[PDB]
DNA sequence: CGTGGAATGCAGCCGCG
DNA sequence: GCGGCTGCATTCCA
């Protein structure tokens, strides 16, 4: 098989590898790589090698890295560029595997664990590892087998052997509920001592080094409690046995007011799945914790147990092994769905580069970058320093807040990298500058033209049009890559429907599965060859089938990735191509485009309405525009339309075949305007949304920038048999606002939408009156504390101290003297609910942990003093009043007119 | 080290017979 | 007594 790496580490002149051989066998070596940099030389001095720039340059060949990071010392302080990647890990990468890497996963060591250490005081800090680990479960991909550490004596107690029977069984059974598909799967060790426990799990650690290393925070504490501990326990050379080259290092991360620490592991890739999920998930959960994910995910998190803990150990040692065992594998269930993994090593090894990199679209592309010029015997430019000069960005229309009844929503595709394409920005297309007149000039295309012999931004900025840039080469490149896959996998759909017909029109003869590839289209040769062929065996030609065309979708995905973290990169700093000027020129240019169009639109809609001066765009966002579709539907009448499906095919047709034209004549008139390389600018219809037909229901409302709601039938194509609220940025999407209120909030909006003022009405005078009725941790407004200390003075609010914290205080001080009390740490997240004055609690609110229940020491008063107006007025009443206001409607009959005003 | 647009809860001022 | 503003807090469109 091909040859791939595994993971690469630079170790003071010398470069450790581990990597699969030819044969499949785990492979590890050290080389004393010798790096190759470059600088520039007189044309006299004949080379092939160029910068981007053209210039001349010459290679140089050093003995060791270290004389290599010296001379790009002496070469600062002389004041002359030194060429080359400086990253020697990435160049030693891109000559070892100087071709498309083909991996198999399957040979690959990823390891998933999880850590239990019973801690009595607080958060155990991995950093002082003051406690045993009493568990650890780690489960291993090549083996596929989860194994099992338990401490049976410990300061904390001394418990009897887990049973595996017993997890096996049902809650109503005694039992853990542990699933039957990794029931088999399991292989406990117990141990009578925690020197013995660490021992042996170090030492299993060697046999089976983890290549990849993933969990659930286990980088911010499951890996650096288990390093202390054995540092702490045993020497630091025996803690640094984790490491496969006996090497770590501590680094310092400042996230907030304070710092942590995590352990670095030479030779092991640390994906954090919590850190691998934020970054791919995009979908900002108001939790990040392993229960919530889960459940959100799986429908299902981790399992239940009684009592805090830090007691369940001691309490029911059985529930927590198996509490441990399932939190490993809640881990490899999310994975066995968002394929994050998989996603992280096809990217790693697609720009050739350290896997944990690819958290990192800077790191990423100059991989991908320095591959391609070295390719083309270029040498890239040297990582210069920028001073972080803040640049404008995408242009935002002010929406007039009011009510619309009729909306089409408009997109433009992958809008900044194609700018950059259109445009051909790059770093060595740079051709000049032009006298910049008012961006308003431009859009009503009423100032000069920038030029006739350079491709053109509204900042100044000129380009080549001639040459090809190499960041719009690189991007087109992974463009054209995505649409090839598209083609294997729009093509692995339709031969594996040639296959499909397994039970239509059966055959027989036994034999071995038809050999042919699934991917490209299938052959005349072949299709009237799948005649005499097994019904049984014509099975795996369809596994095959079905398999290469995941195997396309799990290819564009990775390339649009690529292609949305360009901008990003470009326009930071630490970025070897990055711009200034360039980032400018690509969100300028945006800003034109989106409110030229907008005019085009606007001049046209008026066109076709007769009408003078209508503003049909009432919404503009960076690269989309919200069109009102009002006028268009009363030239036609609500009355001849038969059913609500009727309308909205209306605007589908009029859009596509009056809209698209419109604006694709008016971007093409723009590129030509600004004398573009070439014409990229394209929208589709995104959204049509309105009220059903003959309802007395408003189509949507926009509040402000960002703030809006629609009711949407037919999403670029896909028509609804149930029109879908889409809500955005109102209160509803705040993970503060109490379950109970968000949710009456959506069915405020919804019958707002769908049925109108009188509806709504309807609603409220009935929650209200049913709003004591409701739980009280149900209308809890959600806030997460940090900074207290800084606004306690002695168990009293400080310097304009918070709400929220506040509340914390009236608490801190109720249960003050209890350690059964659950105790609210910093950094995280409290229920709030206000309080009536007279309450034998000091404030006028308090607030406790979330997910949990109010102290039975102080729930009774705090059920019985908690303001019920003051809570409903906050969180319901203040909130909807925003929504009604710009909508134009009444939550409440006999309100005043004249409060609009005043 | 992955870049700009922007929309509020409170918490304290200041300005007026 | 409540009407302007400003305190950065915190989240979210692209």
């Amino acid at each position: 098989m091909k040859e791939f790496y595994l993971t690469v580490e630079q170790i003071g002149d010398s470069i450790f590898e581990r990597y699969i051989d030819s044969n499949g066998r785990e492979r590890t070596r050290e080389v004393e790589y010798k790096p190759s940099l470059f600088a520039h030389c007189p044309e006299s001095q004949a080379t092939k090698y160029f910068d981007i720039y053209g210039k001349p340059c010459t290679r140089k060949l050093f003995a060791n890295m270290r004389d290599a990071s010296q001379w790009i010392k002496r070469m600062e302080d002389i004041g002359l560029e030194a060429l080359g990647m400086d990253d020697f890990k990435l160049a030693y990468l891109s000559d070892t595997y100087n071709y498309e890497i083909k991996y198999d996963h399957t040979k690959i060591r990823v390891a998933n664990f999880d850590i239990e250490v019973t801690s009595p005081d607080g958060f155990p800090e991995p950093s002082q590892a003051k406690h045993p680990i009493d568990a650890i479960t780690h489960y291993d991909s090549i083996d596929d087998r989860f194994y099992v550490f338990d401490l049976l004596n410990s300061p904390y107690g001394n418990v009897e052997e887990w049973s595996i029977e017993i997890a096996a069984k049902l809650q109503e059974q005694g039992g853990d509920e542990v699933p039957s598909e990794i029931i088999d799967k399991i292989i406990y060790m117990p141990f009578d001592n925690e020197k013995e426990l660490l021992m042996e799990y170090l030492n299993f650690w060697q046999q089976k080094t983890p290549v990849i290393l993933t969990g659930w925070n286990v980088e911010s504490f499951a890996i650096p409690y288990v390093y202390n501990r054995i540092k702490n326990i045993f020497g630091e050379s025996t803690a640094k046995r984790l490491s496969p080259h006996r090497k770590t290092r501590v680094k310092v991360i400042e996230n907030m007011y304070g710092s942590r620490e995590i352990i670095t592991l030479f030779g092991i890739s640390v994906l954090d799945y919590i850190d691998l999920y934020k970054k791919f998930s995009f979908t900002n959960q108001p939790s990040y914790s392993l229960d919530y994910i889960s459940e959100f995910e799986l429908n299902v998190g981790k399992l239940k147990y009684d009592g805090p803990i830090s007691k369940l150990r001691e309490s029911n040692h059985q529930r927590y092994i198996s509490y441990n065992i399932i939190a490993v594998y809640r881990v490899l269930q999310i994975d066995a769905k968002r394929q994050f993994i998989n996603l992280s090593l096809d990217m790693g090894y697609y720009a050739k580069i350290q896997i944990q990199s690819v958290f990192s679209p800077i790191k990423t592309w100059d991989a991908i970058i320095f591959n391609s010029l070295k390719e083309q015997n270029k040498v890239i430019p040297q990582g210069r320093s920028h001073p972080v000069q803040p640049y404008p960005g995408a242009f935002v229309k002010e929406p007039i807040p009011n009510r619309y009844k009729y909306v089409m929503s408009f997109d433009l595709t992958s809008l900044y990298p194609s700018i950059i394409r259109q445009v051909n920005i790059s770093p060595e297309t740079i051709a000049g500058t032009f006298k910049v007149a008012p961006l308003h000039d431009y859009i009503n295309a009423v100032a000069e033209r920038p030029s006739d012999v350079y491709s053109c931004s509204p900042n100044g900025m000129m380009y080549y049009k001639d040459r090809d840039g190499v960041v719009p080469t690189e991007i087109t490149k992974v463009f054209n890559q995505r649409k090839e896959h598209k083609g294997y996998m729009l093509a692995a759909q339709r031969n594996g429907e040639i296959i499909k017909e397994a039970l239509h029109n059966p055959n027989l003869s036994v034999d071995e599965p038809l050999d042919v590839d699934y991917r490209f289209d299938f052959s005349d040769e072949i299709k009237e060859k799948i005649k005499k062929l097994s019904a049984k065996s014509l099975n795996e030609m369809l596994f095959r089938a079905q398999r290469t065309e995941v195997a396309g979708m799990t290819a564009q995905i990775n390339r649009k990735l690529l292609i949305n973290s360009l901008y990003g990169a470009l326009g930071n700093v630490w970025f070897r191509y990055y711009d200034l000027r360039n980032a400018t020129a690509i969100t300028t240019f945006g800003q034109m485009a989106l409110q030229w169009i907008e005019r085009k639109v606007n001049e046209y809609l008026n066109e076709v309405c007769g009408t003078e001066g209508e503003a049909f765009v009432l919404y503009g966002d960076t690269d989309s525009i919200y069109v009102s579709a009002d006028k268009i539907i009363d030239k036609v009448g609500e009355s001849k339309f038969r059913d609500t499906n009727h309308w909205v095919d209306f605007l589908d047709k009029f859009a596509r075949e009056r809209m698209e034209p419109a604006i694709d004549r008016g971007f093409r008139e723009m590129c030509e305007y600004m004398n573009n390389k070439q014409h990229l600018m394209f929208m589709d219809r995104e959204a049509i949304a309105g009220p059903p037909l003959g309802s007395k229901g408003i189509g949507g409302f926009w509040t402000g920038k960002k703030r809006y709601a629609l009711n949407v039938w037919d999403m670029e194509g896909t028509r609804y048999a149930e029109p879908k609220l889409k809500i955005m940025g109102l209160e509803t999407q705040k993970s503060s606002t109490p379950k109970a209120v968000q949710k009456a909030l959506k069915e405020c909006i919804r019958r707002m939408l769908q049925e109108g003022e009188e509806s709504l009405q309807e609603y409220f005078k009935e929650f209200e009156k049913e709003f004591r009725q409701l739980n009280y941790i149900s209308i809890a407004s959600v806030s997460s504390a940090n900074n207290i200390a800084k606004y306690d003075v002695g168990g009293f609010p400080g310097p304009k101290c918070p709400f929220h914290i506040r509340g914390i205080l009236t608490y801190n001080r109720a249960i003050k003297g209890n350690i059964d009390a659950p105790q609210v740490v910093e950094g995280e997240k409290v229920y709030v609910l206000p309080l009536r004055e007279g309450n034998p609690f000091g404030d006028k609110c308090i607030a406790w942990p979330s997910g949990t229940e109010i102290t039975d020491l102080i729930k009774d008063d705090v059920l019985h003093w908690m303001d019920y107006t003051v809570l409903l007025e906050k969180t319901f009443i203040k909130p909807l009043e925003g929504f009604t206001s710009a909508a134009k409607l009444d939550y409440e009959k006999k309100a005043s007119l004249f409060d609009m005003f005043d």
